[PDB]
DNA sequence: CCGACGTCGCATCAGC
DNA sequence: GCTGATGCGA
DNA sequence: GTCGG
């Protein structure tokens, strides 16, 4: 983090457009600048060398000088000041409530964690419970606590059927020291992309990681998608562990690899992958990788063996887990 | 200059 | 109830 | 907000 300060205003200008404003292309242009610029490996030393970098123009150069200059931005300290916009900002930040929901809230005078507090009537399930864990949903997860999980997720997996096949992704995967959440891709051989040859089994998972206490609530909850929360045990005396969002995502076992380069991310890397294939001429999704034909109407699943595939066909060198954390 | 800009799952709401 | 759009998050 | 065409 050659470029923290200029990364982090633009994160906060990213979040600001995002939350505030509900322009969610200003939000992308923020993210990729700040992206772009904090894989750089200089200390940038002015706005015209930072134009340089592909995804930085002018605004983003102008106020990349005003902080080099002063160490702060004129913009953000506006909005910063602004009761409305800090008020928005900090109420997305509950799982559950985004921009709309926010300035609804607001609308009504609902604007503190107190506010909420009281009125827990006013609340979707998905926004209470983001609420109740407010405060351990802002905690990061140590590797190390991750590797407990992972323990426990893979061992609950293998007694319900031993031929599921559940693995880590997310951040985690990615190799990172710590996590924001933990990522669970989901295979089974009765479910492919041909036929699902069994029913409830996403669910059989959740009820078996309920069971032992593991999965403590649902935020959401489909036949390939869950969104819910877990805890590690504890044992005797020790205060407990903070709860954890996790996510499980049930995925055709033929399509893993395009599934399993999706669940890995970074959200900006899939992104921009993804971005990159259209421009070659292909869709990527979770499933597969197609071409678009000539008005580009889409075309049929081309063949997957690994991940290192879908990098090919789309002309791009491969990049292994721990470099697509953009 | 000027639109074009990643893709999908689930919750929930509106109209019928 | 179904369809399709919007919100939110992965 | 940025940039390709
Ligand atoms: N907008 C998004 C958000 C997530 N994703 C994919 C890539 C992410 O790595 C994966 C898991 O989502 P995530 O948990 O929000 N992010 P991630 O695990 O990468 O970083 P953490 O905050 O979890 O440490 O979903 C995406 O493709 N588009
Ligand atoms: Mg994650
Ligand atoms: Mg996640
Ligand atoms: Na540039
Ligand atoms: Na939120």
């Amino acid at each position: 983090t050659l470029n923290g300060g200029i990364t982090d205003m633009l994160t906060e200008l990213a979040n600001f457009e995002k939350n505030v404003s509900q322009a969610i292309h200003k939000y992308n242009a923020y993210r990729k600048a700040a992206s772009v610029i904090a894989k750089y490996p200089h200390k940038i030393k002015s706005g015209a060398e930072a134009k340089k970098l592909p995804g930085v123009g002018t605004k983003i150069a102008e106020k990349i000088d005003e902080f080099l200059a002063t160490g702060k931005l004129r913009k953000l300290e506006k909005i910063r000041q602004d009761d409305t916009s800090s008020s928005i900002n900090f109420l997305t930040r509950v799982s559950g409530i985004g921009p709309s929901a926010a300035r609804k809230f607001v609308d009504e005078g609902i604007k503190t964690l107190e506010d909420l507090r009281k009125n827990e009537d006013k609340l979707n399930h998905h926004q209470r419970i983001g609420l109740k864990y407010f405060g351990d949903f802002e905690k990061r997860i140590p590797r190390e606590e991750m590797l407990q999980m992972q323990d426990i997720v893979l061992n609950e997996v293998k007694k319900v059927d031993s031929e599921y096949i559940a693995t880590v992704c997310g951040s985690f995967r990615r190799g990172a020291e710590s996590s924001g959440d933990m990522d669970v891709l989901l295979t089974h051989p009765s479910f492919t992309s041909e036929s699902t040859k069994q029913p409830k089994l996403l669910h059989q998972v959740v009820e078996q990681l309920q069971k032992v206490h593991f999965i403590t609530d649902t935020l959401s909850k489909g036949e390939t998608k869950f969104m819910g929360v877990c805890q590690l045990p504890s044992k005797n005396d020790e205060k407990e562990y903070p709860h954890r969002r996790i996510d499980i995502r049930l995925i055709p076992k033929d399509q893993y690899y395009c599934g399993v380069l999706y669940f890995t991310g970074s959200d900006i890397f899939n992104k921009n992958m993804r971005a990159h294939a259209l421009e070659k001429g292909f869709t990527i999704n979770e499933y597969t990788i197609r071409p678009l034909g000539v008005t580009g109407v889409a075309g049929e699943p081309l063949p997957v063996d690994s991940e290192k595939d879908i990098f090919d066909y789309i002309q791009w060198k491969y990049r292994e887990p721990k470099d697509r954390s953009e």
